[PDB]
Formats: structure tokens, C-alpha cells, sequence
């Protein structure tokens, strides 16, 4: 039988096929088995609280109307134009903020039918998905970004989604993220929705994204240690040199306030304390105390008498050992906690 | 003799297709009273609240319900039928648009995110997923302790009040997805519903409205704005414990604190529209500018009265600092009592 | 007569209507009467020199072919799908940089026909329109933004536009702009174009936008007075304290240069002097002179002799009264001029 | 003859017209005569190295099939819907980075046919065109931005483009650019392309854009003179005041480094020396030398002896006349060169 | 007389032709061999942050369709109107690493269709593609990147459809095409990327461009203005030791400038969590400036008492540091530049 004629009798003019009617229409729900191949994964944005992904979305279901016997082939690879002629699930991504198909140089779609009327339908999609983030432990945080596959119009009695048993979520080889590590384990679960319009099938995959620490040492943690260590050189400087010790005390405090506000500059304006906020606040005290240390040294040494110049002397020889020690004690706590 | 039921293909053809004689260019009860459309929205997502562009984004399911006697059926016992959304093009449906929408789009991946359900008696349920960007004019007088009312107007474009009328559902008109959070605001449980009925030179058009109340969260602004400003004001005070002879130290300390406080002040408006009125944060930064600027003028006085090295004036200058060490922290504490209690 | 049949005889299959032919085709030009309702007005950008608007564009003309007698109704509200079946003007916005229709949840269009064949056609549009700006007096400037309604293909002998006599441009109640005031008076005029392709109808509406001064006091003028007043505290400071007076003189000059460049930072790079440039330049002199004042005080007082220390003393006691006075004299001039 | 019937017989059902076949199909190439009206000209971006333009693109050619005798009119203004029914050139802009048609409120298109079968076809387009820039002399530079009109599918034997003899490129009256001057002279030339697919017609127009100098005096050149003049006030300051002269020397150098990096901040990261880079580098030396001048004054005056204090004195009295003179000598050279 | 074009197209691929574009050439036979070549019209928007790059190309595909062979004209080939492309079968080539792509439709579809006597097809289409290009920034800004471009079939397995590059001149680049940040190396690697998914084995061919980053900007913007801050730190040693505020201020300002200089060098880059060549330089430049201040901490501390022995002991340090630091920094640059230019 010619392909042209075969398609016409299976789903075309002479077929009597109606794509407005689901498989097993009077019967039980259609079982759609999903699996995704992740071609690309990125644009993870804390500010807009979302992430971008390029996938092949594979759907599999049975349509008895599409079973065939005219060829011995186990399956037939059909031109995707025929996808408009057949029924197919109305899968949408519940947490999608934006999405598009791919049409260059032709519709990036795949349609394969099997002797027994099983269908394989792969489509390439780019999705931007919302990923609400808890930044409590930033930048030693770990985020769980999700992806929900849902039916828009079919209730649970007509259409049901399910993940493949074997290898539901595959990721392209050598796929890397510059800020995060994509953990091998993906959680799969049901998100089944109940609205006033009914109960709708929904299945979910959770990606775990562990943020890489390295950049923040280079950009945030090391250049702050360097400002705290700079505040300590004041104690080896002569007490008579007020402008020098004060200027050194001021500059370190103002650098540490811009350093502090600059650490939140690529983040959403969440109204809770983050792990980086703690560090910058504690680093603000250790620098701000260094100036108050000189306020004390300058004030007790007002009169030039030997008793007070040596009393003021005592403070610096203690502070030279106390602050580096106290800061070392703080880092022991801080890093071990996180 | 219980014969087989009518095929769906044939049934759709007789109800709204070729053989039906249905005309979607004609409303239900066309010569009669207006069509009553009952609306309800499910808020899937709520965000991108922008002070600068004075708007906000939302992803919703917009449910519309009305009666079309033409679509009543008796061929199946089912209370309702879930139809393929392709059939939405074949039937009449309201021309609802969002009056305050700055941008809007449908969702087509992986298919049109639409729902069509018809009932025995010809009632229709029509749900469509939409992303809308809606204008929300903001009063920033009390920023950042402000509370905004963002609205959403559902309106007919072509049907006057005698042909088409909108109305909110009595039970649960506006539902919000579970665990939906906004990082900057709290979305208040109470939503006001009201009529926005428009009169233009083209006629009187139905319009119904929902008002969301968004209370801004204070926390970030303590961390970013209020605490780092207290810290600059407290820094200005360490000048008074410093020896009066050290002019460059006290002056530098006085200058640096004033310039930090001007960049601090301009940086607080940097993510806001250029409104031409005084905000609550402008007050705080202006008062914080005085308490730091006065600290330098305090030393101008100490340096000036102590010109000659005589005991009488060095002690006179001494008097000022021992007063200022207690006065400014006290005066600033008195200001915060007022400021915070007012807002 | 049934509506279905009536539409079919007026503009459909059996009608013989041809939308490729204008009304009164062999006769005089079609008179299109325009009016706009401004739903929204904003995104006024100095940098890109344009502004955004959301309008209902109402067009009215007569089509004798669409006259009817089958119903007593003065007019009929038709489904907008019928707009494709009828002729209608080819109005475009000559100064539009971008524009779009509105399709959610259906085409935001209105079609109303009258017994005598008059048509009312309202369409919702979002337009971004170019508005060239003169920034000479910024930020005490006032801009005139325009909007040109023009025919693309019809010459003046076939199609003519005209504003409504009564209430051509309506604005939504309580519509506010945060940076400007939209003046009640709108100028209407003809922009009739002559190209090598012919003479084409064009009508224009000019909006007057007066910029609100308030922000610029808060952000620009007050924080500059504050830097000029800071430069003056140098004169009450002891002349022996060189580092203090110099540092105070320097910091005020550098703050005043960043203050000056920061005032143009949200503007296009026009190559002419603006009113804010004058103020920042004069404010730069009054601060820069304060440092040159100390250069003089430090230089004439080189030797510690009584004659020169008192000579240097003379300068500051003059400068303490002269600069505040001279600056007050400048503001009298400056503000009264603008 | 009725218009409806006339269009049917000329290009419609009964016409036998086939728009897949060019005019004079077995004969010589079709001569398309182009001319553009520039409605708008802007968004000239150094960073992305391109510019935006809104034009009416007029094309003229002869189609013997479209000649008519049924009306006395020299030409007929047809509804643009008829453009789909007729053959027309496949002109594209070879250097277009993005482009769009205009559809509000209808397709901004014009179709006019003449007795002898000549066609006039005007279409409104917005084009973003690439304009590679030489920034050697920035900001006293002059750029040549081009626009190439090319056929995509027709080789030179089937289709040839050519500019109008009279007035090929017209510009709207009072069209201004805030950063540049658009020079009256436009060069026209042939860009005829040879690819492995064949030899394709291409014609070009070159615009000359001379950058306006004014902004850069206000923003860049004057505020740098002001920092260089500030460095010179150090020489009138007492040599004993080390912190004052040093602070004044430092602040001027750091301001001059941010001033230098801030001058390239709106430019692409080209790897060659620009005219503004020279000026900022020379301005960096004259300020940096002023501090090295004090290093010398402070170092030779170590011991308080009269011989060295006067030796150090000598340097400043020379530097007070030398640097302003040397800088004046530099500007003579610099400005006269450019 | 010859056959009319209208009739000829109708018999070859139109109504009367019986052609079915849903069936590939040699459908029951071996795979279709598609020979690709690209002309690069433009190459740019290379972004480190988003880790991708833009390109405008003519994508030429060549294959044989026996159904399209003709004898009615002597012409070796026929240039057909691209509307006829919808009437014929053609490969489903897509760019595997494309992040975004579009066709060009102004003023008409930028497409080319040419058929030959023997049924060979030439099909050129203009495309703009944004392609992902993962970058290794270890040696930035003396780095060299390899950006790729993968041509792949979406639906045809290797037994039905195979891609292959042209032997002669597969990738042509427009004359005088320049990139402002990089040099595009003449040598392009071609290779096979043949993919195996759970849906099957799909043809894929690849071209690798080599982009060498130009050094010049970074001298002007990054390396020279940092040498200038390190040289500024050295003028402290020629300054009198008694002038504490001057030497300290000079020591501080240089350190803070060098921290903003350091953070500003990463400001146009993605937040990679590894050490780059510019990070090394800024860190070493931070030490040479930070040591200069610690040098004065030592000079100020050993000279506490005004005695001749210690003032001369402190004196010794500066006369060593005046020769040591410029020497030590020169020794560092010898190492640094030779490492990143002798490798
Ligand atoms: C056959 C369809 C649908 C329909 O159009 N009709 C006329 C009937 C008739 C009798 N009983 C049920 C129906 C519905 C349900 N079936 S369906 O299960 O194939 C179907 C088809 C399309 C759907 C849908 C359900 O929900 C979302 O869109
Ligand atoms: C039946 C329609 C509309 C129409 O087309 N015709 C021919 C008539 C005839 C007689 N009387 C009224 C009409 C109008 C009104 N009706 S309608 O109520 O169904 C209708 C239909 C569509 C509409 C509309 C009103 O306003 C918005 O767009
Ligand atoms: C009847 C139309 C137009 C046309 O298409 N034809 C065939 C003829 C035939 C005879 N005489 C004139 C015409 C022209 C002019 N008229 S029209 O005035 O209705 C018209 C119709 C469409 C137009 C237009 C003018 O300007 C551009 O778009
Ligand atoms: C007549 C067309 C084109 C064609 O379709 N056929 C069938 C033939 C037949 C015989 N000889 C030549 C052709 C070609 C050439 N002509 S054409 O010159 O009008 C033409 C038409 C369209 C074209 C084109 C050339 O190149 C670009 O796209
Ligand atoms: C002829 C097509 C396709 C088809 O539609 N039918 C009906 C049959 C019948 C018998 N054997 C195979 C087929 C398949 C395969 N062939 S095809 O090689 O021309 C083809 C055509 C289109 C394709 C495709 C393969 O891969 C996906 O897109
Ligand atoms: C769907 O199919 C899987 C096997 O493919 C089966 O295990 C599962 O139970 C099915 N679910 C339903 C509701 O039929
Ligand atoms: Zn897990
Ligand atoms: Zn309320
Ligand atoms: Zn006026
Ligand atoms: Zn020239
Ligand atoms: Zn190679």
C-alpha cells in the first residue's frame, strides 16, 4: 500500500479519524508516559527567581485507532505535519513563565507510530520556569528547582501522566553550569492539582542545585578578610599620629559598608538575614571596634603624663593579640556552622 | 430496544458545526436581555512588581461562565461534556479584555492552554491561561513602610451594558495558589471586588474590578538602608571623644561621614521612579544628614572658640564636646521615637 | 430578516460588496473623522527620545454600501470578524517607533454601522511614538510630544482625515505621570505630507508635557547647595591646619565633579549646554574658589610674622561674608531667569 | 469595466497570471529602480556597532502582464491585498541585523500600476543595520554607515537593482540626531556579490555621520582640565604641609584614573588606542608628575638646613611656571593634530 | 514549443504531479545524503556572561530527489520561486546548540530554491542563530575560545537521513568581517557529532570556530592602570617618615583603589568559581601595594622613641624598599608574562 493512501486511511480524509476524541474515549483514562532530555540548563536568576531550560519532551501513549497491519515494520517514522491530524495530550508546564517551540529550519518535532497503535511524540521546547529560592544560607545555599507537567483540560478520569520507569530525565553529556552543580539525583513526584474546575493530572521533577563557593571567596570573603587585616595595622602605628590611625579606621569602615551593600547587589530584596549578611555584619564590628579602640587610646592619653601614655599603650599590646585571635575564633564558628 | 448513542463527531456537527446552523456572530438571547458572564480567576503566580515602571505581572486562569441556549443538549446523560478547545472558535464567547493591561499573552505550549466545558442546559465554562502585565499606580509617600493597592479590570470592548454584563462569582471569585510568596511584599488575604462600569463616547460598557492589597516588607530596608545609616550617624559621634588639637582627624571624620550620607541618600531612591514629592525614606536620610552635618559644625565651633591657647577658651571649647557627647545620641533617640511611632 | 442572512446580503457572499473599493469610489474623497481616548500615557524617555501610549482609536466614515433598512434600529453593533469583510481606512502613525494591537482575550475591536451607512470603528492600540526633545532648560523644561495620523496608500483625492469637532482627544480620569504634568490644552493641526509618491492626508495632535521640578531639588539642587555650604566651613577653621582645610577643599571639588557628571547620567549625550550644566559649573567654581582661597591664605602667611598672619586673616573674614553673599546673588539671577 | 472584474482579468482567477514567473521571463533581467525615504534615523550604538532606521522602500519595475487599456487613468492605486497576487522582487538588506514590517492599523504598503505595466511598490520598514566603526579618533571621529539592497534568489541575468537617478535617498525635513550630524552627501555604489550559489545584484548607500564634539567638552575634556589645574595648586602650598600636598596629589591621580576608565564605559572593548585615551594618559602624567614633584621637594628638604629648604624652594617656583606652560604646549599639539 | 512554467510545476510537484512531500527521496532505499555548507554573513555578540554568540548565515543544503528530475528544458538547472519549497520534501535540519534562531522575511522570505536536470536540489536559507559556546576563562584575558555549531536531524534516523559537509569550501566567511574583541582564526575544524538518544541514532555534523581574544583593551583598561597604582605605592618610600598621615593615606588609598580595581575586572564576566589569570595579577598587585603600607607600619613602629639608633634603623628599611619592591615587581612580571605568552 502506498504511503499516501495509507495515511489517508489511518488519519486522513477516508479514515474517519477525529482528533477531537481521545483514545478509549468511553473507557478509562489515557496513560501518557513522559520523559525529558535536557539539552541545556542555565540562566538561573536569583533576582527574577527562575531558570531556563532547553529540552526534548517525549510523550508516549496508545491510540488503538492508529494501529496498523499493512507493513511488517515494528514502527513508522511519520512526517510531523501529521501531528495536526491526530489526537494528542494537552501537556503544559504549570510553573512556566515563558516557553517556545523551535521552527528552524523546520518544526523540531518527531512522530513515530507502532503496529499496536502506540505513539511516540518528541518536541523540542525552551522553557523558563519559576524556581522560588530560599537564600538563608547564601552563598553556601542549595536550591531545589522544579518542573511540573500538567493537563489543562483533561480531568484525571480522561487523562493521566506518569514518568518513565527507566531513565525519565536524561541530561546531555558534559553539561555544566558556571555557578552551580547539578546533582545527579532528581526527585520525581505527583503534583496532582485540584481546582474549582476539577482534579487534573500533574507530575513533577525536582532538580537540586548546589551553589559553587569559589567565586564568593575571590569576590566577597577574601577581599573582606583583607579589610579586617588592614584595620589591625592601626595598632602597630604610633598613638600620636591621630589623622593616620583615624583615616585608617574610617576608610576601612566605609569600604566595609559598600562591601556589605555590594554583596546583595545581584539578589532580590528579600527581607530576611542571609549568611553573607552575618559575615559582613561581624566584619563590620571587627573593623568598627578597631576605630573605637583608638577612640579609647586617644581619650585616656589626653594629658601627656607617663601613667596614662603607658595605660593607653597597654590597650594596643592587648588589641594586637586579641582581635586576630577573636576573629580566628569567629571563623572557626562561622565556617563549621555552614 | 436500547440503541447506540450518537457519535461525538456527529453530535458536534449538529450542535455548533456544519449542519448546526449555529452562528457565533450572534450572542445568546440576542433579541433579549444581556448575557450574564460570571467571572472568577485563579492566580497561578504574582510578581514582577516594579516601582519604576509602576506595574506588576500575573499568571492566571481566567474562568468565564455564561448560558447559551443553543448549546443545550439531550443526547447524552452526562451533566456536562469536556470539549476539545478547537471548538471554542465555533462558538460565541464574551470579548473580555483587561482595561489596565500594559501587555498580555496566551499560552500555546504544548497546546493552547484552554478549557471548554458545556452543560446539558447550555451553560458554558471557559477557562484560559493568561499572563498579564497590569498597571498599578503607586503612592510612595510612606516608602518603604508603604502599602499599595494594585487593581485588575475585566471589561467588554464591544458589547454595551444592554447586550453583555460581567459579574464576579459569589463563592470564591479570586483564588490564589497555595504557598505563593512575594519576596518584597505580603499579599493580603482580603481582595476588594467592585464595579468599574465605563462610560465612553462609544457607550456604556460593563467592567468589574478586583483590588489586591500589597504591604511592603520592612526587613530589607533595615539591612540595606536604616542600619547602615545609624552606623554612619554613630560614627560621626566618635569625633567628640577625639582630642580637639587633632584637626585633620576630626575634620576628615566629619567630612567622610557627610559624603557617605549623601551617596547613601541618593542611593536610596535609585530603584524608584523620579516622583517629585517627599518620601518617608527622604525624611530619614535628611534628618540623618543634619545629625552628621551638625557634628562637623560642632567642631567648627570647637576649633574657632579655641583659637588662642588660653585656659579660659580651651575649657570653653571643652564644654561643648562634653555636652555634645550626651546631647546628640539623646536628640537622635528622641527623633527615632517620633519617626517610627509616626509610621 | 435573520442576522445571518442580513450580513450575507450586506457584505457577505450574496452581497457583491468588494472591500478593495473605497466608498464613493469614482466620486470625492472619503472623509474619515478621528478621535482618540487615551487609556494610558507614560514611558517618557529622554535617552531614546520617545514615549508610550495606550489608546482607543475611533474612526468614523460613510459607506453607502452598508446602509440598511431591514431593522428599525438606528445602529447595529456587529461582531468584529466582519471588519475583514468591509473597506476601511489605512491609517498609520507616521511617528510610531513601535505599535501593536490587543488580542486578549479577543481582538479589542469595535464595529458599529448605522442606517445611513455610517461606520464607527474603534480599535485599541499601544503605540511608542518619537518625541524629539529640547533639553536647553532641563530640568525646568517643557516638551511637546506629537502624534501623526496618516494614510499610507490613499492620496488626498481619495481619502482625507479630520479631527472630531467635539472632544477629539479624551484622557482617562485620574491619569497621572510621575515626572510630568500633562497640560489640558492639546493642539490639533494638519501635517499633510508631500512625498515623491504623492500628497497624503495627515492630522496631528500635540501634547504639552511640563516637567515637575520637585525630584531635582531632592536629588540634584539641594545636595549641591549642601556641598557648597560645606566648602564654606573651611573659613571658620584655623589657618595652621593645612591638611584639614585642603582635604575639605579637595573632597568638596571631587564630590562636585561626580555630582556634575551624575546629573547627565539619565539623558542623551546632547552637545549643548543645559540649565543643570550651568548650575553644576557655577557650583564647581564656588567650591573650587574656596580651595584657591586657602592657597592664597597659605601662601601669603609663609613667614610667621604678625603682618602676614593678619593679612591672611583678613582674607577669611572677607570670604566668610563674600561667598555666601555672592552665591545668594547668583541664585537670585539663576532662578529668576528660569 | 467594474473594478472587481478588471482585477480578476489582470491578476485574479480568470487572468492566468502566475506570480511565480518574473516579467520578461525568457528575456533579459528585470530592472528594479530603488529609492528610499528616511522617516527616522537613530539608535546609533558604538557598543553593538549598528544603527536603526525607519524607511519607505520604493521599488519600481515593469511587468508587461499588468499593462491596461480599460481606463484612461495614467495609473491606478490598488489595494495592497493585491500585492500577494503579483510577482515582485525579493529585495533584502544584506547587512540587516533585524527588520520588521508595519501592520498598524493596516499593512503599511502601497501598490500603484501604470497603463504600460510599470509598478510602484512602497513598503514601510524598520531596519537595524550593522555599521562597523573605526574609533581611532573618538570622540572627534566620523563614521560611514552603509545599507545594502540585494536579491536573495535572483542571479544577475534575471534581476538587477539600480538607484533612481533623481533623488534616490530622501530624508524627512528637520530630522536630527543628538550625537551626530548626518551629512547631506550620500555615496551610492554597487556591492555586487559573488557566492558559491552565483552572482547576485546588490546596490549600496553610504551615510556619513560626523560626531558632535560638544558633549565631550562638557563631560570629559573640561572636567579633566579642572583636575589638572587642581594638581597645580599644590605648588602654592607650603612644603611643610606633607599630608595636604600628598592628599591633593593622590586624590587628583585617583580621580584621573576613574575619569580615564569612565571615558571608555559606553564603547566596545576595542584593542587599540583612541584619541580620548591619549588625552587621559597625558592628563594622567601631568597629575602624576605633580605628586612626584613633591616627592622630590620632600626628599631634598630632609635636613632643615637653609641650603636645602631653598633648593627645594627652587623646584616649586619653576614648577608653577613649567607645568601650565608644558600643558599649554601639549594642547597646541593635540587639538591641532585632530 | 516548450511547456509553460505553470504547467511544468503542476506536473513536477503540484496538483497533477502526485508528488508527496511527506515521503523522502529513495524512501524504501538508502539514506538521503544532504551536503551542507554555510556562508557567514556576520559573526558577533560574543558574550562571556551568557556564554553564547550570534551569527548570521546562509545555510546551503544539497540533496537528490529523483522525483524532481526534468527533461522538458535544456537548462542545467532551474531557479524556482521559493513558494515551491512548501510543495517539496526537504531535510529537517536544526541547530543542536541553538539558544535562539529566526528566519528572515523582509522584504520577502530570504530563501533560494534551485533544481537540476537530474533532480538535485540546492536550498539556501538565511538564518540568524544564537549559539551556546561554553567558555574556559582560566587564562582570561589571554584566553582562546572554541565556539561550535551543530547541524542535526530532529526526526530522521541515520538509516533515512545523513548529513555531511562539502568537500570544497564548506564554511565561507564574508570578506573584511572583523570582531572587535577577538580574531577569528582561518582554520575551522569539521567533525561528526552523531547523537544517540533513547529515540534513536541521529545524524549530526559540527564546525568549530577558534576565537583568540585580543589583549590590547586589557592593557589600556586593566594592566596599565594597575601598574600605575603599584608605582604610586612606591612614592611613599621617598616621603619623610615623620609624615604619618601622608604615608598612611597614600598607603590606604592605593589599597582601596586596588580592591575596586580587582572587583571591577570581573564585572563583565560570569561568576565562575575558579581563579583566572587576571585574578592572579590583581592579587599579586594587591600584595605589592598592601606590603607598602605594612612597610610603613614597620618604619613607624621601630622609630617610636626618637633615639638616633632607631631613626637610622627605620631609615635602613626605606632605602632597601626603594630598590627591593620595583625589583621584586619586575621579577614578577618576567614570570607572569612569560608563563602566559610562552604558553
Ligand atoms: C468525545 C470527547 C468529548 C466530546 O466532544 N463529546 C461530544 C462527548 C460526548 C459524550 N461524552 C463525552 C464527550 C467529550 C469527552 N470526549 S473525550 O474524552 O475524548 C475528550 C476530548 C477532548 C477533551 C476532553 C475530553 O477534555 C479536554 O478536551
Ligand atoms: C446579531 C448581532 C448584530 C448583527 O450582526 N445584526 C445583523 C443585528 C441585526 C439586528 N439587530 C441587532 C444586530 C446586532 C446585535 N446582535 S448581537 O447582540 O448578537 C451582537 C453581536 C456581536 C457584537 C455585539 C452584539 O456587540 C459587540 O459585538
Ligand atoms: C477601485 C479602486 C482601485 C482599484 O483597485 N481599481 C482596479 C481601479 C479601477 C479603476 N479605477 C480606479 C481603480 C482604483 C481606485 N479605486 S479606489 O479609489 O476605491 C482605491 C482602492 C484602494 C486604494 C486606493 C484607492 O488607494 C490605495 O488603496
Ligand atoms: C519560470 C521561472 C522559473 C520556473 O519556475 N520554471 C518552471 C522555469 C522553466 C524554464 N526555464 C526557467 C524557469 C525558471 C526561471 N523563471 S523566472 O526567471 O521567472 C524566475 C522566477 C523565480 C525565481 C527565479 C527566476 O530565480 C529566483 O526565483
Ligand atoms: C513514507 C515515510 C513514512 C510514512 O508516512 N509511511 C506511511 C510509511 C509507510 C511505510 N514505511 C515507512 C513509512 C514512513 C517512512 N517514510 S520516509 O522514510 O519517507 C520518512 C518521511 C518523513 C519522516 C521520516 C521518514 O522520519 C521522520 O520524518
Ligand atoms: C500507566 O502505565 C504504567 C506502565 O506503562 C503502569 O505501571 C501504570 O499502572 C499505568 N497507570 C494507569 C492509571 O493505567
Ligand atoms: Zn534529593
Ligand atoms: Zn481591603
Ligand atoms: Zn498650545
Ligand atoms: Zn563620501
Ligand atoms: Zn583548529
Amino acid at each position: 500500500m502506498s504511503p499516501s493512501d495509507f495515511l489517508d486511511k489511518l488519519m486522513g480524509r477516508t479514515s474517519g479519524y477525529d482528533a477531537r476524541i481521545r483514545p478509549n474515549f468511553k473507557g478509562p483514562p489515557v496513560n501518557v508516559t513522559c520523559n525529558i532530555f535536557i539539552n541545556s540548563f542555565g540562566s538561573i536568576a536569583e533576582t527574577t527567581m527562575d531558570y531556563r531550560v532547553n529540552i526534548f519532551l517525549r510523550q508516549k501513549w496508545n491510540d488503538p485507532r492508529l494501529a496498523y497491519s499493512e507493513y511488517p515494520d515494528d514502527s513508522l517514522d511519520l512526517d510531523p505535519s501529521m501531528l495536526d491530524s491526530i489526537w494528542k495530550p494537552d501537556l503544559f508546564f504549570a510553573n512556566e513563565k515563558g516557553a517556545n517551540f523551535h521552527e528552524v529550519t523546520t518544526d523540531n518535532k518527531l512522530l513515530r507510530i507502532f503496529k499496536n497503535g502506540n505513539v511516540l511524540y518528541s518536541i523540542r521546547l525552551t522553557l523558563t520556569l519559576s524556581c522560588p529560592m530560599d537564600l538563608k544560607n547564601f552563598p553556601m545555599d542549595v536550591q531545589t528547582c522544579i518542573m511540573q507537567l500538567e493537563s489543562f483540560g483533561y480531568t484525571m478520569n480522561d487523562l493521566i501522566f506518569e514518568w518513565q520507569d527507566e531513565a525519565p530525565v536524561q541530561v546531555a553529556e558534559g553539561l555544566t553550569l558556571p555557578q552551580f552543580l547539578l546533582k545527579e539525583e532528581k526527585d520525581l513526584r505527583y503534583c496532582t492539582k485540584h481546582y474549582n474546575t476539577g482534579k487534573f493530572t500533574c507530575i513533577e521533577v525536582r532538580f537540586h542545585l548546589e551553589r559553587q563557593m569559589g567565586y564568593y571567596l575571590i569576590q566577597m570573603y577574601i577581599p573582606s578578610l583583607l579589610i579586617v587585616i588592614l584595620s589591625w595595622v592601626s595598632f602597630w602605628i604610633n598613638m600620636d599620629a591621630a589623622p593616620a590611625r583615624v583615616a585608617l579606621g574610617i576608610t576601612t569602615v566605609l569600604t566595609m559598608t559598600t562591601q556589605s551593600s555590594g554583596s546583595r547587589a545581584s539578589l532580590p530584596k528579600v527581607s530576611y538575614v542571609k549568611a553573607i549578611d552575618i559575615w559582613m555584619a561581624v566584619c563590620l564590628l571587627f573593623v568598627f571596634s578597631a576605630l573605637l579602640e583608638y577612640a579609647a587610646v586617644n581619650f585616656v592619653s589626653r594629658a601627656g603624663t607617663k601613667v596614662f601614655i603607658d595605660r593607653a599603650k597597654k590597650i594596643d599590646t592587648i588589641s594586637r593579640a586579641c582581635f586576630p585571635l577573636a576573629f580566628l575564633i569567629f571563623n572557626i564558628f562561622y565556617w563549621v556552622i555552614y
